[PDB]
This record gives C-alpha cells, structure tokens and sequence, in this order.
C-alpha cells in the first residue's frame, strides 16, 4: 500500500463503543464485503455486493474506509491501499473484534 495519503487528515477518532466486524451495512444489511467508514464510522458494503460504501463516499466525499474482511484501508481519491501509522489504532481495534 501507499505509505502516506494527503486524505489521512479525515481519518477521526475511534468511537469509545469500538468497532464491531460483524455489523451490517447501513443501506441494504448485507453481511459480506462490508467497510467502515473512518470519518463518521458508518458501515456500508463493497463494491461487489451494493456498492453503498462507493455511494457514501460520493455523497459524502469521505475518503478512507477501512475493510472488515481483511483489515485494509482505501481511499477512494487516491485510489488505492494505504497504510500509516494514523490507522493503527483503528486497525488493532478491529483485529481485536474481529480475532
Ligand atoms: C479496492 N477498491 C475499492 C474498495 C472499497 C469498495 O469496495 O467500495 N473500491 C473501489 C471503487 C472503485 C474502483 C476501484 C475500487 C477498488 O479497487
Ligand atoms: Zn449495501
Ligand atoms: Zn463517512
Ligand atoms: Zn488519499
């Protein structure tokens, strides 16, 4: 993945409540392919289910979302993965939910 993004700065603090890896998406509940949405925590699915999470984005212009499959982080403006030290904490939380 890239080392750094200039969408990094949109990336907000963890919700006290945690993550929860199993949580549906806010649109159509699926439980495949979902990813939160690491400004405001919202939960959509991916690409290959609904594309919610791609209409978030476009509605909302948040850029990083954060896979509950496999823990990735993308940003839609950049186009692809990225990972830094500013989504560690985000990704452990998840991990710990999710493992
Ligand atoms: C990994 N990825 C993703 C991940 C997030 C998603 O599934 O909503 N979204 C894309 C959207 C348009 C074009 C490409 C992608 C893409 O390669
Ligand atoms: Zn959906
Ligand atoms: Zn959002
Ligand atoms: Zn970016």
């Amino acid at each position: 993945p890239l080392p750094w993004c200039p969408h990094l700065v949109a990336v907000c603090p963890i919700p006290a409540a945690g993550l929860d890896v199993t949580q549906p998406c806010g649109d159509c509940g699926t439980i495949q392919e979902n990813w939160v949405c690491l400004s405001c925590y919202q939960v959509y699915c991916g690409r290959y289910i609904n594309g919610h999470m791609l209409q978030h984005h476009g509605n909302s212009g948040h850029p990083l979302v954060l896979s509950y499959i496999d823990l990735s982080a993308w940003c839609y403006y950049c186009q692809a993965y990225v990972h830094h030290q500013a989504l560690l904490d985000v990704k452990n939380i998840a991990h710990q939910n999710k493992f």
